[PDB]
């Protein structure tokens, strides 16, 4: 009995004892499986971080390369600039002493013929541009090349037409106003293409093109010349030029119509014709200008005095060509038959259409005297019909028209020209360019740019990068405690 109750109590503190263990060991292995939890937490986000931090370097480093390239480049062109610095200082400097040792020779010069009655250089090199690209956008009506032609077919034109030449101040537009001849975009016609070899008003036989418009008062044609290749302001490419021509209301045409022609060699001009078959009294046609010049970088250009020439003043017994409403001075040319008055320049006190004829020194066209043909843009003379007009700032305008003698003075202030009528009608119609060609002679012209200290680029900033993160080891399982031995009986 002593030795059963001896077991019995052996075997109840056994089975108390391996429940201890028992529970014990479940303890032990729940907290080994929240470290075994936190560790693959903590190395799923190791490796999802990792796997983030080689895409981040990645991209920086090919960000880095990337513009590296882009700095390459600029370096290079950074130390070019730098090592052409002198060179282009030493032009510029030369040209500069030139130019001030020519002025100071026209000086003594300036009050005879041809010679600018301001000595002056000019800053302004834009003569011709037969290569520009001319765009075009209005608030009138594109005209079709297809209803141009037709119109110079027909009418007053007709007869030059089939001789091969366009004549334009023949031109009747009443041709170019039926609906049907507008065209959705700028379409351009001249003596090219199927008129290759033919001639025109403009520039004889050598080839011009143009887009043509037909406007009413009030509205305007905006031309952006691009593709320039010989045009400078000190020197600096002058690479756009946008150029909005607007008819000026005050314009006594008897039509409400205008045609326009808008050469894409910005340096001939624009023709305008309000001309419907007839001759009118007390009528003019007038066109505002307003312009702008750019450069390389599309910058409008600040003009310091530049020179615009304004020449082919005509003035013909009942006809005065002129400029007004302008930005800048006039500057006169000495001898010219060209002056300013009342704002505006023309031929204030003499014709200038034929010698003899109203005090006009010599003959517009060419014939048997000397010094005819002064009208043209290679007559030595041509300034006898022109003048100039400094200008400065960005933007800048200047109005040009034809209009008849007696909208501008009395009869009894007119020259006398025996057998002509000085109230005769006119056409309605104008051919005018505005350009840096000066007239005047011997004017030194500047061609070198002052050169500026090129800007040194900046290195790219060297690309960061991240180390990528171990991976902790996992957690070592813990030692279960052992079970205790059974009693014996
Ligand atoms: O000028 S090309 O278009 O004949
Ligand atoms: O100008 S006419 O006399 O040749
Ligand atoms: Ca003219």
């Amino acid at each position: 009995a002593a030795n059963e109750a001896d077991y019995q109590a052996k075997l109840t503190a056994y089975q108390t004892e391996l429940a201890r263990v028992q529970k014990a060991n479940a303890d032990a292995k729940a907290a080994y499986e929240a470290a075994v939890a936190a560790n693959n937490a903590a190395n799923a986000a190791l490796t999802a971080e990792n796997t983030a931090i080689k895409k981040r370097n990645a991209d920086a480093k090919a960000d880095y390369e990337a513009k590296l390239a882009k700095y390459q480049a600029d370096l290079a062109k950074y130390q070019k600039d730098l090592a052409d610095y002198p060179v282009k200082l030493k032009a510029y400097e030369d040209e500069q002493t030139s130019i001030k040792a020519a002025l100071a020779e026209l000086e003594k010069h300036k009050n005879e013929d041809g010679n600018l009655t301001e000595p002056s250089a000019q800053n302004l090199v834009y003569d011709l541009e037969p290569n520009a690209n001319l765009s075009l956008t209005t608030d009138g009506k594109f005209l079709k090349a297809s209803a141009v032609d037709d119109a110079f077919s027909k009418s007053t034109s007709k007869a030059k037409y089939d001789q091969k030449i366009l004549q334009l101040d023949d031109l009747d537009i009443t041709n170019l106003e039926q609906s049907n001849d507008v065209a959705s975009s700028m379409e351009l016609y001249g003596n090219f293409g199927d008129k290759a070899g033919w001639s025109t008003t403009v520039s004889n036989n050598s080839q011009v093109k143009w887009g043509s418009v037909l406007l009413e008062r009030g509205q305007s044609a905006t031309a952006t010349y691009t593709n320039l290749q010989n045009s400078y302001y000190n020197g600096k490419k002058i690479s756009k030029i946008v150029y909005k021509y607007t008819v000026d209301p005050k314009s006594k045409f008897q039509g409400q119509k205008v045609w326009l022609g808008i050469f894409t060699d910005p340096t001939l001009g624009v023709f305008a014709s309000a001309y419907t078959g007839q001759v009118e009294k007390n009528t003019s046609i007038f066109i505002k200008n307003e312009f702008t010049f750019y450069d390389e970088d599309g910058k409008p250009i600040n003009f310091d005095n530049a020179l615009l020439s304004v020449a082919s003043l005509n003035r013909e017994h009942n006809s005065i060509e002129m400029a007004k409403d302008y930005s800048g001075k006039f500057v006169k040319i000495s001898g010219s038959s060209i002056g300013e008055k009342n704002g505006m320049i023309y031929a204030t006190d003499t014709l200038n259409f034929k010698q003899g004829e109203g005090g006009s020194r010599w003959t517009m066209y060419k014939n048997s005297q000397a010094g005819s043909g002064w009208d043209s843009s290679d007559a030595p003379n041509s300034w006898y019909g022109a003048g100039a007009i400094k200008m400065s700032g960005p933007n800048n305008y200047v109005t040009v028209g034809a209009t008849s003698a007696t909208n501008v003075m009395p009869v009894s202030d007119m020259p006398v020209v025996p057998g002509k009528d000085n109230t005769d009608g006119k056409k309605p119609n104008i051919w005018y360019s505005l350009n840096g060609k000066i007239r005047a002679v011997n004017v030194p012209k500047v061609t070198k740019e002052k050169p500026t200290p090129p800007v040194k680029p900046t290195a790219p900033t060297k690309p960061t990068y991240e180390t990528e993160k171990p991976l902790k080891p996992a957690p070592v399982a813990p030692n279960y405690e052992k079970e205790p031995t059974p009693p014996t009986r």
